[PDB]
């Protein structure tokens, strides 16, 4: 076990930068390699198969570079590709369904939103008991073109979630980019509590990373961004979202 | 030589559907083999030479089917690989760029929208001069999600589509999915000629095709459909657009 | 664990067979999984990381298959992807490298045949010294043309071997065919012990499993046969190094 | 329409030099671009519709460098793509198959030799009635290792050529690395004609672009080496095989 090592992180593409982000508040002196697969985003209307093997695929990458842990930023990735991925590999493996399912479960009633693939897959429901799930595919791009805060955002939210349970109490925003919209999904949804993938997530590995001895008290904290798409497009939609992307370099898909 | 063989039609999914009605309606005897690329869906937001590679793949592919020609139904693909491709190729092979820009001609200003690689790619500008250009990425999942009717995708429309020019006389629809969107396209941007990148393609491809003696006069009009994802999710996707498929099978992506 | 999951056994091809032979002699209740990437074959004239991209690759799909350990029958996988796949991997792992370099450091002078790719590759040397190390490349051909008997092969031994230093007490067979040379290659070295891959590793896995308590002391073994090509190509082939084939099936690459 | 373009020639490997070599002495105006598809050899034992899929990869390749014509200096690839390469690209497109075949139809009883899928494939049958043909697996690589000369090479001559019909009076040399066994050959065969397919080719290329009008008239043309493999391994086989390769740049298999 080599502590000096990098963490990896990997997504189809900008939205999982709001896991990173959660992640580097907690750990700021990690250095973190963000592998974004922006050649063949989205993930979230393909086979769920076909993820599952670009996640093997991507995990091997991220192995080969040195890494000493493994998250799975993105929803629809982790759930065609966990738990087995973490059962397979000897690094510690994260992924984004089972920290709010485990909070989830301290609610009666409980929905989730996320992607076609990931509502689709029963991912959740193996850890938790849900009362409603709806895939919202207009989510993704509304907030990759920076209308959370637009009208149109509440229309589509009201459009997704209006046959919602009364009964609701709790809502899994089971997608990367769905905590751009927490002011658009709560206005629709008042009294829900919006349990937020990337936050639960980064404090599950904060704990768990530590409970190993596997942090590294005296680095210095950066990160590394490696895309299999153009580097400037993702430099620039990052840019939307709010992250500075400092260095970035293209990554084959034939060196996958 | 044969005008018994299908013509082969080809897009990055069912935005295509379009081109194939309007072929099927000026063309109702010949036999149409539609390929939709749904596991690499969609090509708006990946490099032009990406794409490219793409169609050389699939018209191959197409060419070993036994077609007699060759519609390149996608925009994003017209702009990015042709008119080399059909330099190259020795069966007739049309795409969705140079009939609406021909017609294009007949205006004193004259505006593009489409995908991010189509308004990048400078297809356009090489066949009719532009006053104004502009990527729509959120128009393709409105229309996917069955919203071209509702207040939203009138919202959506005005927030792309307002700093157009006052005086602009056409706007080329440069994109399979954008004839869904005329009514809210026109209500804000009234008096502005809409040209249907369906339409003019399928007029050119029947004029062309009658024109070299390729027309099969007496045949049963009938429609094959291949995909490289799930049949049964591009099944349910096309009937949300109003096609009805019936044979469909998928091809992998190792056949091509 | 679970007892009653096959092993999984990996190759480029046929000559992997003779390792799956000696692990079925000493284990004859253990299901086998025979994984011969016949479509890539041969790996020995290929870059080290092009063969060791492969071998993960291939080691996904075999735990999607639910195997409880993995054996890397070919010298050139072992050599390009052994010792990380190991550490990287929670199944046990094993390869054809180390168990005969350990029998080999009980001699003064070692020396190394194999194809270019292993001899290049320094695996042997990290668990061995060696005094000679030569590639080999007819070899391979020689064995899947049925010629080990003749002539050619001795007069191919001696061109290859001839050079090997006289005070050698033992030569490691680093290559899966290398086994059906036995007779040319002892003729042409006589009084030098060729330490066997397939048998070595074989002694080692049923060692090793038996300790960590994964064999299956009840029942009957039986193989299944996966490849990447056509299967009746590699029927044939098999035939000819004396396997008969039961169960074979053709893999998509694309499941890979 | 621009006689300074690039010729294309195309092979799996260093094999096909023989027939860049004979066009080259033929032509020594014209720009060569030799593409020597390393990552992926030997065709020989490959299926042969993925032969013909790799064909259509190189071709597009090609297309996109430029090239006025291409040559399929395989036979192996000829057989699986010609015609229908040629049928379907409009530029020329020639291969080592239809001018040795076109020669061989001066004789009574011909026979071939050549890889496996050559033989299997059928091309030469279509063009040429055979007496006899026999795939000679261990030929191409006893010449890569250089032993054509050697008694050995003799000895292995006997091997296949052993059973042939005692009055055949040509043989068809259909695999590129033949023309360097031609001293074993006659050796064993006796006052058959050797029917060398880089010269019969390259005589064929040059008449066919001279009456076509595409010969550079003025041109001092090079040669550029791409390979899809590592490029001084290519530059050490060719060199055994007697070609000095000095400018190699290595191609992604991604950028096909
Ligand atoms: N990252 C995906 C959303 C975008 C995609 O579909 O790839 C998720 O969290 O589900
Ligand atoms: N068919 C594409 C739209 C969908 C995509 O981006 O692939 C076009 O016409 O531009
Ligand atoms: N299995 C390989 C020999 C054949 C090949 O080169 O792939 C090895 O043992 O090295
Ligand atoms: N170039 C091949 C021989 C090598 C190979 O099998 O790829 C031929 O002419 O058939
Ligand atoms: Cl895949
Ligand atoms: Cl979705
Ligand atoms: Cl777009
Ligand atoms: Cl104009
Ligand atoms: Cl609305
Ligand atoms: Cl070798
Ligand atoms: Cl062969
Ligand atoms: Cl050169």
């Amino acid at each position: 076990k080599d502590p000096k090592a990098p963490i990896g992180v990997f997504d189809s593409g900008v939205g999982g930068l709001t896991v990173l982000k959660a992640l580097r508040r907690l750990l700021p002196r990690e250095e973190f390699l963000y592998f974004g697969d922006t050649a063949r985003v989205p993930y979230g209307g393909k086979p769920l198969a076909m993820v599952r093997r670009f996640a093997w695929e991507i995990a091997g990458f991220l192995l080969r570079q040195g890494v000493k842990a493994i998250v799975v930023a993105c929803n629809t990735a982790s759930s065609a590709a966990l738990p087995d991925l973490a059962e397979d590999l000897s690094v510690p493996v994260f992924g984004v369904v089972e920290p709010a399912a485990r909070a989830a479960r301290g609610f009666r009633k409980v929905g989730l939103i996320g992607t076609q693939a990931t509502v689709e897959s029963g991912a959740y429901p193996r850890y938790v008991d849900l009362a409603w799930a709806k895939a919202c595919p207009l989510f993704v791009p509304l907030v990759e073109e920076g209308l959370w805060d637009d009208p149109v955002a509440l229309l589509v939210a009201r459009h997704y979630l209006e046959d919602a349970p009364k009964d609701l109490e709790a809502l899994i925003l089971g997608c990367t980019h769905y905590p751009f919209l927490k002011g658009a999904i709560g206005a629709v949804l008042p009294g829900v509590a919006l349990l937020d993938s990337a936050e639960l997530t980064a404090q599950e590995v904060a704990r768990a990373l530590e409970a190993e001895g596997l942090l590294n008290p005296e680095g210095r904290g950066r990160t590394f961004h490696l895309v299999t798409g153009d580097p400037e497009a993702y430099r620039a939609l990052a840019e939307r979202l709010g992250e500075r992307v400092e260095a970035v370099r293209r990554v084959s898909l034939e060196e996958l």
